[PDB]
This record gives structure tokens, sequence and C-alpha cells, in this order.
């Protein structure tokens, strides 16, 4: 290997070690699911007759459980948590949607997610997405309304159990 | 960007900065060409009637001048120097080849290149290659004999002139 290859190898280890302080993907997924509950509860309490549940579909559950890929680490090392998907009982009107979106905004900001967008906002479809700090919170309604959250990248607890300064096998 | 992407971006800068201490590709290429001269001179002095020159072909000269790619950095940032190619006047017998190869070995070791190999060694073709520490020294003879040397990866002087801790544009 030349020097650039040797150093990049050292840097794989350093990258992992620098992420140890963040805690595990497993803890993050738990906490993000709690945050989804908080948002859904506040949304339901702000909006007359709105209800919610965690999606009970067994393959949605497995998919959320598995998480999403990190940008620069493989799935055996680190993953981005996906909070258990939230399904709302009723669709939102335009006014109620703005209320719910404000609640999502308030909670997302606590995670450093403050960059806002909407692919559309009408009877046909309503979308509110806010990202930042590697998090993404999305309230999307086409035929029915959902809340989803994906977190930043976290090392799996099995990597955290590896001594620091070592390449994971 | 997620955390892995943010950190990998930081690490590009760190990689470059950690290579500053090595000096420039331009200096390394000069020094490696001097080493090729040293080897060629010692070879010619050990072997009766052997002569050498730097290859005078203008496109060989340009190719050597341009160098080789580093493993993990682009050619606008760092390159591996290639010493001006050496062409020997006469071909080597088997005995003279072992003598010349021993001289290459002695000089290569000063650069940390000590891992030896030969793709063949006969009237038809004689090859002696020694590598290590990102260097490669090769004495190859098919129809005529050459000496080539490629060095480890070095930052271009233009990158060394950039203040440390900054991404090259």
């Amino acid at each position: 290997p030349d020097t650039s290859r040797r150093l990049t190898g050292e840097q794989k280890i350093q990258l992992i070690d620098s992420m140890r302080n963040k805690g595990s993907y497993e803890a993050a997924r738990e906490r993000l699911t709690a945050t989804a509950r908080i948002i859904a509860d506040r949304v339901s309490a702000a909006i007359p007759g709105q209800t919610w549940k965690f999606d009970d579909d067994p393959n949605i559950q497995q998919s959320d459980r598995n998480g999403a890929l990190c940008d620069k680490l493989t799935a055996d090392i680190a993953r981005r948590p996906i909070a258990n998907s939230v399904m709302f009982g009723a669709t939102f009107s335009a006014e109620d949607f703005k209320i719910a979106a404000n609640i999502v905004r308030e909670e997302a900001a606590k995670y450093g997610a403050t960059t806002e967008s909407s692919l559309f906002n009408e009877s046909a479809k309503r979308d509110y997405d806010v990202q930042g700090n590697g998090y993404e919170f999305r309230l999307l309604q086409i035929k029915f309304a959902t809340l989803n959250i994906t977190g930043d990248c976290f090392l799996l607890q099995k990597v955290l159990d590896l001594p620091a300064g070592q390449l994971p096998p």
C-alpha cells in the first residue's frame, strides 16, 4: 500500500472511534420512537378527534427495526435509526396539517433538524419535511397520513463493545 | 450529510495534513532520479562494458515526469514519482543480472523496499522487482534492459503551499 492507502486504513478506525461518544443505534432507535410518540400525542391533542397508532404491519415493523444505511459506513458497523412508523386515524385538513407540521417542527428542532420543505400541500397530498444534523422528520399524507423519522448515523452496540482503536472484523 | 459523511470530509483534510511532513512530489522525483543514476552507475561499474543512459524518448520523458496515481488521492493533490527511466546499453547474462539485482536490492532497502520477486529469469526474460514502503524498483530485461523506480505517494508542492487544515479547492 502507498501512504494514502495506509493512512486511509488508519482513518477508518479513527472514524469509528470518533463516533463512540454518540451512543448506540439501538438506544437512538428507542429514543426516536419515544419522540414519534410524543409528536403523535401532541398532534392528537391539538386536533379534535385525531387518533394514531404505531403501524402494526409485521413487515413495516421489521423494516423500521432494521434501520437505514449510513452514508459512509456499512450496515454491520453503523445504521441510521428509523422510529416505529406512526399511522394517523384521520386525514388532516389544510389548517390541521399546518398545526401538526408546527408540532413536528418544534420537536425536530430539539434534534437540530430545522431545514424545512414540502413537495406539495393540497387536498390531493400534504407533505412536511424537516431535516438537519443527520435527522429527517416527515409528515406525509396522500390517501392516509403518516409520521416517519430517521436519525443520524450511530454505531451498533456490538461495535461499541469492541475495544477502541481496533478495526471491526 | 449524516455523521459518517461529515467526519469523512474532516478526514480528507486530516489525510492531506498528515502527509505534509513528507515533502513534495517534485523533490521526491528529483531524488528518485538521482537514486536511479546511483544504481545505474554502480551497475555499470560492477559489470564489464555495461553502459546506460536516461531514456531520451520525449514521450517517455513526459510520462515519467507526470508520475503515477496515488491509491487514495487524486492527481491534482498527490502523485507517486517515477524516476527518469534508465536504459542499459547491453543485455545482462544470468550472472551479471544477479549482480545488478543485488545492487538494486541494496539501494531499494534504503527506501524500505525489501519484498522481492521475479516473474521470470532466463535468456528470454529477466525480471527483478523489489517493493515496500510504497516504493517499487524494477530491473526488467526482455529484448533490452531497463531500470524503473516508482516512489511512495507525495503531495504536490502546490498543496504544500496551501495552509494546513484546509480542503484543497
